[PDB]
């Protein structure tokens, strides 16, 4: 352990793309716990010289969610011995905090749009699209993409830009439109129709783009906390094997920052057909 | 520095529900060995070197070579 | 290794090499091309009040034998590639030149005193074997050590310090005898007859002790040439073996020196003989 | 140092011939192994904990005891390396001699054997400045029956076995036999970090 020195750590041009995708969504944030909805839809009578039917519906919806960043165990155990010997590990920990913060925004987006995690559960974009059944089967065509965009605008609110999953954007660029114009070609910035498309990495999502406009995004604050006393053991090796984490200061700092997101159902998405 | 030195670091993602702080960070190091040496002049430049000492025009050609 | 070094290592035994250079001194040191002529004796006696007579004696020494230094084989070839690529190895090679310079004085002193591997004829052991024997290493006795001092008194020779190897000193320190006289040991150095002497590292037998009288020392300098010639006679093992043609590259620095020792009239040396 | 530092290069040099020039090269390096450890006191420290909290004099005495324990920390590491082999480090003093080659024996005691031990060291070519000896071993080494005595000193400052001054240190060792130290590297980080 800690034999050869590398003196190198990975930094920037990876976490910046994930942070830009979360900012592109745009959502209102509130400091107070819970939410409230507005009263909608009221019955009206058409008959002459009569009171008729008269009923008004009232709606109220509260939203509250708590989020916490997970601390490292396997990689953190090796880093503890390096921190005492080298000063570069302390500077690397500050850069790792920014990567963990970028992963925190990435996990919140993957649970809703891609349905990978159970952070949002109820208010999810992928779950709402499956219930409404607006998704198109098979490969997405150039003419089919314009028809799908027009169908969403007629039923619900029109979306500015569709979400890209890296691999899906490359397949869309190869396809050409019927008219004398380049389809999904980026000269300086990539755009589906007008507004700039956001790229996000997802494990569950691979093919198909989902377009969403109205989406709520709220955050408690910044993810930063001091590390003290060892908790939650998974893998540790230095001199003797241990089942439960005890003794000395904590190997990795666990960050806490609450995040809540509410869905208004606007996403449609696309899924490939299998035979 | 002699040879080549490269360092890479990877961070692990933390759990949604708050219970225990997960650590474990991945580290990778890359190094390359053996450097290529430049070839020295042989009989080709040796014939021109004798002309360079006698003629003024051939002396400038040796510097250009 | 294949011509690779991460960190430079410090050389072992520095004080032992420096001590051997200072130990080789008996009859002054002066810079000369060959051997300088000795001082005139000229015997003088009072005798009678009226009569006046004085004896005259002339002494001269002829120039013979010169010092030679050879470049290192096999080990120097491995160091040649390291010095060209790394800056630390190049600085270490310059420090090694100073260490080899101390070894040059140690090699010349050991050959003249023991085994007779020197260019000079009739010195210490070679002078005693050719002229007359004083001591024997074959037989060891406490009474014989006292008898050796009595033989020196009849020969009329003055000695300041006796040169002895590290292996011979260990055997000379412990000896079984009924009565002990003149040993010192605890103060600075162990004495055989009753005089202080410094020990130098030399290839010699453990049994027997040698004494030095008067010998002239000559020195020209250390390390003149830095560039090394093509190897053919020297054996190479590292990287590539050389026998005929070799590439022009510096591996070991060449040193220029001149040394000539004056022949002594009386010297004590011990030779081992089988029973 | 954090670990063990690499040793200095030897590089053998000899004059030989006037024209010929040859020089030997030797490289030495030491790998990092073994680390020092300090443990908290049991039973006795628990009784002192209640006294230090209530009385001001006991709290000041505990701070003075930390300096006394720091001196004991160096004493415990030196005794384990020299005798009984209770140290983390492999191949040191007694452990190094038992693994490689034996020089002296504590089982047999003789005046002629003590002189014979010095002759064996001369053939091995090893330089020693001071020989480490326990208080119990020093009492037995001081008085010995012999026909002829050479190099002992005693009256000046310290008793010598071969003919060199040496300081005695308290260590758990047998009374019979004597041990000699040559060359050993020392490493230290500090004393008392956590209160």
């Amino acid at each position: 352990k800690d034999g050869t020195l590398m003196n190198e750590f990975t930094t920037p041009i990876l976490q910046e793309v994930m942070e830009n995708s979360k900012i592109m969504q745009l959502g209102k944030y509130e400091p107070m716990e819970g939410t409230e909805k507005k009263f909608t839809f009221w019955a009206d009578k058409p008959g002459a010289y009569w009171v008729g039917e008269g009923q008004k519906i009232e709606t109220s919806k509260a939203t509250w969610v708590n989020a916490t960043m997970r601390a490292f165990k396997l990689g953190v155990i090796l880093p503890v011995t390096k921190e005492f010997l080298n000063y570069t590990y302390s500077q690397f920990f500050e850069e790792m905090k920014p990567m963990i913060a970028e992963a925190f925004y990435k996990k919140f987006d993957e649970a809703g749009i891609l349905n990978q995690g159970n952070n949002p559960f109820g208010k999810s974009i992928a779950q709402s699209i499956e219930k409404t059944n607006k998704v198109i089967k098979g490969d997405f065509t150039q003419d089919n993409i314009i028809d799908l965009e027009a169908l969403l605008e007629d039923d619900e609110l029109e979306a500015n830009a569709f979400i890209s999953k890296t691999q899906n954007r490359s397949l869309l660029r190869k396809i050409v439109d019927p008219e004398t114009k380049e389809r999904i070609y980026d000269r300086n910035s990539d755009s589906l129709d007008g507004l700039p498309v956001v790229n996000l990495k997802s494990s569950n999502l691979k093919r198909g783009e989902l377009i969403t406009g109205d989406f709520d995004k709220l955050i408690y604050g910044i993810p930063q906390l001091i590390e003290y006393k060892i908790d939650e053991t998974a893998q540790l090796s230095t001199v003797k094997n241990e089942d439960g984490t005890p003794v000395n200061l904590f190997e990795q700092d666990m960050v806490a920052l609450r995040a809540t997101m509410h869905v208004a159902l606007h996403i449609a998405d696309d899924k490939a057909f299998a035979k």
